[PDB]
């Protein structure tokens, strides 16, 4: 009968976890005491003796084949795989060297110390016991208050690889000790070790790949994914166990890593459910095994008490701590030299990071029960129980004190300021809306004291060289926060990628940490491109290149390099847009001329270098650029569409059912975006004919233009037309970036594909008024003046296309004037562009040469012509924007030009 | 060895579920066929017969104690408890009558038909086998295309109660048949039946209450809830089974119902994880048992084939169908008479809803295996397998055809129009944002054909009496859609409750069903107030009123009646708001005078009745009104706060860590709102002294006013002041609603608590200009003119309070004038109120009697005084709003009044 024991264990674990969670000490100790308490009555009363003797006397096989695989698979499941594989090499090498040296040193000191009549096998398996560790508690504290990510991942990898090597070493030595009937020839031993090392992971990789391929063809379902995944994990464990009593754990760890790595073939609800399932199983097993070890140690170790071991436990603890410290200190400088070193803080927090856990105690139980009636088992269990109960509390409190005294988990002034500002805005909004609500009729009888008590929130965070140094430091912090606020902004609109975001912000902090320093480019230079071992191996293999695999290998190689290329182009675009924003916003923050001009100069210099390198890599491969541009466009369209549908739901136009259905349709489209192939096809120069906005809807005119245009090419830094020269014709820019300067104070700007050149000269039969110079090798289509007359003829009875053309020629001239206006002060190009789009162009014929000016219109600008005022009678040279005091405007008949104007009504 | 059997079971279930899901036929029979296939190859090969013999000949005990509890607990878990308890009485009586009459008729026809040498017990247990049914398939089809909720709930309840009664009857009679050694004295039998009926549900209720109480004290945790809930369910099942072979299933069903009923003590993620867990377990058991029955029937029934039973199966099917149809038809008129009847469509959809499922087949396996080597078990298994395989496919195809031909699942024109409009808005938004994006620099090289192909979405839904009748019908539909669009709006801003929302919209739907009809009031009359059995019993018990329970009983009674009171007041408020809004908006939809005036008259009439009854119930209990008002206020403040923090996240001002933290703080506050006690304390008339906006911050003046004001009371429909009479003084309205009419065309309006009366007369030393009449018994505070002079004295060096007073007296006069303005055409009171709040009042001293008028100001209005124009020199009687052509305004020195003006700048 076992029900009462398991139920009591669950209840005690729940109550302890609830009660004792406030203190930083892990709960696991106190329940251990409960087990000891039970031992006190276990001998005393026959009843509890009956129950605990029924349970505690279990076979070692059940523990060895059940409790360990669950624990290790849990330790391997909940882990950011990407952060792991970004530090895999250093974490694995350091972990395995550290574990082997720790094991051998503690074994030889055990030989030197106890004078126990032991072979080297006992010592080395003892060392394998103390080599293991528990990462759940330390990562729990770090997620509680440490506020660091990389530290948790590296300590997790440390613990995981340590546990794997420890368990294989222990199992093989247990076989070799307690089953002496087996031969130990070298060939079978090395063959066994090699197949343990290799075949397991390959078997796990194969089963993971095939089950992911199976899952890839199932959509909008929930049950089949869970059932298939659980069945696959069990079959993997069963095969890997029947072949080897070790290979199962490594195979299932590899399976867990691979399954976690995949994301797009498994919906998020499935993975959150699986995460919770495995976490619950691990928690239950951990609680049961801790209570079990508590009762067995308090009922066995009472007969082997003396001062000798009670004094030697302390020196054992000091020994393991000092050896771990010296080995990691010895490996610090080589990691620094290789370019993968850490700080003092990381080293010292890793130094006291080793927390012995359930794995070592499980090994203690299995060796104790398998050893039979002997003093060795009692000594083993007492030693490991004492060492774990000591090290848990001591190392927990020293981590707490160390985190306080070194204080890397301190708060920073900038984020405190940001939180204070956010709370200010929230409380202001609350005040405004409650003041609005107070005026309502029905909602006036409410007592507002309890209201303002309940609704209110709280902040959770609560000449000289010296002056020049501190002001440039605070300017450095201000440009840092301007950068990071910008980067968060473009990510939120949907202009950039999440991993690109984290890479770029971590570049931000690492630039921030250095004194009087900002973001460099050598780190970026290595960031966007790759000269490593992967490009060399891939180029040499594709140059030197059973038949069908090779195309698959080369295509997956091209995919794996294009991914890095895309990420690099993305981070370049994000960095450049961030620089231009911070430079354009910081121009009025401070008045110290030298600092502002020097920072603007270095920002401009870096801008030039990054745009130069970006142009170089763009010329290397345009297809990746067009692919990422399309991906960006679809991302942002989907984002804005989902915002619009949420808004439409907000006005109540839809029941929740159809909103839910359309949300799923949008989510399906986004999921298809994730699996969009990174194809790199350059677009032909003929699709753009249909993509012109003001040539849209005219197939006949498009064909005529294709039959009446000349392809023109220009080299780097060439000039097409110059200011004041005769109108050579009309052009459409279709490749490259171009610069333009003219009379507006000479204005200068840069335009790109999607513009017409020489429109004013063709419309007015007038020479050039500005100079256009191409910045690189470009191509355009040129249209002659006779072809322009033919186009005017082919306008026929639809000059609304010509009306849109006149709208564009008004767009050319109005936006600089609207920018130089007080009513649109501080207005972005998007704001003004979305403003005048709703406006309409007007002629003088529909007004019969006389217009009345009302207050309905918001803005009005006339381009050219002969217009007079009816009341003021003042000759004003158009374009000219004045106040709305003028009410009537008179017009005359002119033949040299056609007078028109534009109105925007709000 | 059974591993290959279970693994193949899972694989076949997954592939059959995935492949065959498109067709309306349930997947199950497909795998059934596979089981049959296995049978015919089971005899072929020793290996397969070895495996199938190993697994198939399990004990009856394992199936009876494992498979059934899981299946019934799943059937009882996934269910809306509220919709169940709103139809509990009818569903339970109908289910139990139907099952008992079905069982007895099947038994007697079995005696008349087969001529099998059977006692009556075999006949009735055999009949009880097909009394059960499966609801998962039919609810699956209904959620697929039926688009009905109540039908699924009622058929689920029918199936659940049918299964419970069937299983208890079967258990007791299999015990009585196959164990004849037991005595059948009447006393023990009736005692056993009564205790099975009662003690089980009470045991489940007790354990559910105690475990919910235990869970109520644990916050921000995930593991302990899951572990405690699962442990509680297991202990309940174990105790219920050890006490009685039947009571376990009923006890755990009650436990599942109660646990599902509670929501606020368990976070949503725990609830969804538990649902997925139990669903997966049920699916696994169902698949295994179906393929198991398939193989056993195809390997046993091959030896008992003849034309006889093969002919009698059809008439057995016809018999069960006709008896179910006739009994439900017989119960239709009595349910109609009692007031709980259903339509023809509901009756016929219930008629063909009976789908035999896994429960009957499990009973078949247990009776077959327990019967041993006999012809009876083969006959039972063949009969039930044939009847289920027939009924599933036949009733599925006929239910599909019936849904098609009767077409209650048809689409309606209004929602088709709504979806069309929504699709139009989404597509136009996409076009606008892509046209905006086309202008950007970097995002110009993308080929937009693939872009517009990928981003595009599609609609998923793709004189005479006759003319008078159709136009009034279309007006009826238009007012219906206006109402429902309103109610969705008030719910979405957070002004109403979800269950109140669904209640109101189902009233709207059932009113819409009737021809030339709209929403009545008698249905509302029973909706808000309750005259049922509960108020009578609660009144009699509290009047007639081991010691400590009675206060708990009376308090929970008061809570359970105040809940209904709150819901009624809520639905009244929602309906009055909705009818007012639709009456406001429909005034310009149509031009036919008689229909519009008649509908507006009946709407106003119903408005008068509902406001009268609402005032009556408010006078009955004011405390519930103040409680619900406070709850409404906190709800809407929290809603707007979450909106603005999402907005702040949108501008990138916050990392999503702190956004997540603040979201949890808001969620904690909202959860505390859920558990807010419905206390009903009326507010004292003294807190409002501190709650005056323009008396805020002046404790000394508040104390002075409390020492210099008179409490005044008025009866129903009384008059305080009249237009043209002398200024009696100054008042502050602090109780009730009041009406006011004056000269603006006489304006009339209604004001409430939070206003001052006679301000203009006190400021100007002038008599009344409008008449104020109270609509009910009201109370105010009155201030004399000498006290007004004392208040002016106590203004001291802070007349900014008097400036706010002048802002209020400008609020009085400006809003009717701003309403009568073209620039604010179509503007709501919220819009204008949020408009002029940012404005500022101005005097003539700071301008030195001369003001220059710029374009920065958006609006300007002068109240009174002697102002002249510098340029126009036109005498304009203030207040008067004109165009901004005036640039300079001159002022003089006046002693009889103080001239001031107000400006709003945009
Ligand atoms: C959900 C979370 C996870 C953890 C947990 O909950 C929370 O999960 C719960 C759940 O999973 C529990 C388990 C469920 C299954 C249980 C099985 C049970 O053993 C079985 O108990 C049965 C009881 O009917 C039978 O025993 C027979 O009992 C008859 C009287 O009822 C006797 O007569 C007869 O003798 C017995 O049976 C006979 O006698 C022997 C057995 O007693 C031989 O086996 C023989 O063959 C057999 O004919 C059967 O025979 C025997 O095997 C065992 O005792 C405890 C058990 C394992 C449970 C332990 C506690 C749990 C893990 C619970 C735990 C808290
Ligand atoms: C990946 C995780 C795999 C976990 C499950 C894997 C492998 C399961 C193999 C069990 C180990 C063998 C037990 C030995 C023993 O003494 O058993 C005794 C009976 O004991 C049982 O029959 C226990 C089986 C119940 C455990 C099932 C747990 C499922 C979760 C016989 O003596
Ligand atoms: C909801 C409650 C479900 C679990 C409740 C109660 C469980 C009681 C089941 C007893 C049924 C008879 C078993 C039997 O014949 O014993 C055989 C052993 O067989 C076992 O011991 C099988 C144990 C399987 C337990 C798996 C639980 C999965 C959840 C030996 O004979
Ligand atoms: N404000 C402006 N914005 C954009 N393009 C312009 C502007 N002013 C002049 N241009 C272009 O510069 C060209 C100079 O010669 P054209 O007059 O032939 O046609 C002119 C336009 O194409
Ligand atoms: N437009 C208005 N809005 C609100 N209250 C008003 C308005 N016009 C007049 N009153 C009130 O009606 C009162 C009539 O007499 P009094 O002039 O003493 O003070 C006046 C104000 O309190």
């Amino acid at each position: 009968k076992v029900i009462v024991f398991i139920s009591g264990s669950c209840l005690f674990g729940a109550i302890s976890r609830s009660l004792f969670k406030k203190l930083p000490i892990p709960y696991t100790v106190v329940l251990l005491i409960l087990g000891a308490i039970l031992g006190v009555v276990a001998s005393n009363v026959p009843l509890v003796e009956e129950h605990t003797r029924d349970v505690a006397h279990m076979d070692p096989h059940v523990l060895l084949q059940i409790f360990l695989p669950v624990l290790i698979f849990e330790s391997a499941f909940a882990m950011d795989v990407h952060t792991f594989m970004r530090s895999f090499s250093q974490v694995c090498i350091l972990a395995l060297f550290g574990l082997v040296v720790a094991s051998v040193l503690t074994a030889v000191l055990a030989m030197n110390l106890f004078n126990y009549n032991w072979n080297f096998s006992e010592a080395m398996m003892f060392g394998a016991i103390m080599s293991a560790t528990d990462p759940v508690a330390v990562v729990a504290l770090l997620k509680d208050l440490g506020a660091s990510k990389q530290l948790g991942t590296i300590i997790e990898g440390e613990s995981l690889l340590n546990d794997g090597c420890a368990i294989v070493i222990f199992n093989v030595f247990m076989k070799m000790v307690f089953f002496p009937q087996l031969t130990s020839t070298v060939g079978q031993n090395v063959l066994y070790f090699l197949q343990v090392a290799v075949a397991g992971p390959l078997w796990g990789y194969a089963v993971a790949k095939v089950t992911v391929f199976f899952l890839s063809h199932i959509f909008n379902d929930a049950l089949v994914e869970i059932t298939i995944t659980l069945a696959a994990t069990y079959l993997t464990y069963y095969i890997g166990d029947i072949w080897l009593e070790v290979s199962g754990v490594l195979a299932v760890v590899v399976l867990g890593l691979i399954v976690n790595a995949e994301k797009t073939s498994i919906s998020p609800e499935v993975e959150v459910f699986l995460h919770r399932f495995w976490e619950m199983l691990a928690y239950l097993a951990n609680t049961l095994i801790f209570m079990m070890v508590g009762v067995v140690v308090t009922q066995k170790a009472l007969v082997a008490v003396d001062k000798m071991d009670w004094f030697y436990l302390i020196i054992l603890y000091l020994a393991i701590t000092i050896i771990r410290g010296m080995v990691i200190s010895l490996f610090s400088p080589i990691l620094s030299r290789i370019g993968y070193g850490l700080t003092w803080r990381n080293a010292v927090i890793m130094t006291w990071g080793g927390l012995r856990g359930a794995v070592g105690l499980a090994l203690a139980l299995v060796v104790e029960n398998l050893a039979g009636n002997d003093v060795i088992g009692s000594k083993f269990l007492f030693h490991t129980a004492g060492i774990v109960v000591l090290t848990l509390v001591i190392n927990a409190t020293t981590i707490q004190t160390l985190l306080r005294i070194l204080g890397m988990s301190d708060i920073s002034i900038p984020k405190r300021l940001a939180m204070a500002g956010a709370v200010r805005r929230i409380h202001e909004g609350q005040n405004r809306t409650l003041n609005m609500l107070k005026s309502d009729r029905f909602l006036a009888d409410a007592d507002w004291d309890i209201a303002t008590a309940a609704c209110e929130i709280s902040d959770p965070y609560s000449p000289s060289p010296r002056e020049f140094a501190d002001m440039m430091e605070e300017a450095r912090l201000r440009m840092l926060k301007a950068e990071k606020i910008s980067y968060w902004k473009q990510f939120e609109h949907g202009m950039l990628a999440r991993e690109a975001l984290r890479l770029l912000v971590q570049h931000a902090e690492v630039a921030a940490d250095e004194k009087d320093q900002f973001i460099l480019v050598d780190d970026l230079k290595k960031s966007w491109q790759i000269k490593g071992i992967y490009p060399w191996l891939k180029r040499k293999l594709e140059d030197l290149i059973t038949k069908a695999l090779i195309p698959k290998l080369i295509l997956v190689v091209n995919g794996k390099i294009n991914n890095q290329l895309s990420l690099g182009y993305d981070v370049g675009k994000g960095y450049i847009i961030g620089e231009e924003e911070v430079g354009k916003i910081i121009d009025r923050m401070v008045d110290n001329k030298k600092i502002l001009r020097e920072l603007k100069h270095i920002s401009e210099t870096g801008r030039l270098q990054v745009v130069k390198e970006l142009g170089l890599l763009q010329r290397e491969h345009p297809g990746i650029a067009v692919s990422v541009k399309t991906r960006q466009a679809i991302r942002t369209i989907l984002n804005h569409s989902r915002e619009t549908i949420h808004e439409l739901q907000g006005a109540g136009l839809l029941d929740e059912m159809e909103a839910h259905k359309l949300e799923l349709t949008v989510e399906i489209k986004m999921k298809r975006l994730m699996n969009a192939p990174s194809s790199i096809p350059p677009p032909p120069p003929e699709n753009l004919l249909k993509n012109v906005s003001w040539l849209a809807g005219d197939m006949k005119l498009i064909d005529f233009i294709k039959a009446r245009a000349s392809l023109l090419h220009f080299d780097y830094g060439e000039v097409i037309v110059r200011e004041g020269d005769e109108s050579d014709g009309l052009f459409l820019i279709v490749s490259g970036l171009v610069k333009l300067y003219g009379k507006s104070e000479v204005f200068e700007d840069y335009l790109t594909v999607g513009n017409v050149i020489g429109e004013m000269g063709v419309l007015t039969k007038k020479p050039r008024n500005a100079t256009v110079t191409c910045e690189t090798t470009v191509q355009v289509y040129f249209i002659t003046a006779e072809d322009m007359n033919i186009a005017i003829d082919t306008f026929t009875l639809y000059p609304s296309l010509e009306y849109r053309l006149w709208r564009v020629v008004a767009i050319r001239i109005a936006t600089p004037l609207i920018m130089e206006q007080m009513a649109f002060q501080g207005w972005t190009q998007e704001k003004v562009k979305l403003h005048l789009e709703r406006g309409y162009l007007v002629d003088l014929a529909e007004s019969h040469f006389q217009f009345n000016i009302d207050a309905t219109l918001e803005d009005v600008i006339l381009i050219n012509g002969t217009a007079y005022n009816a009341h003021t009678r003042e000759e004003i040279r158009s374009p000219c924007l004045i106040s709305r005091t003028v009410h009537k405007l008179t017009f005359q008949y002119t033949a040299t030009e056609e007078p028109r104007l534009f109105v925007v009504r709000n």
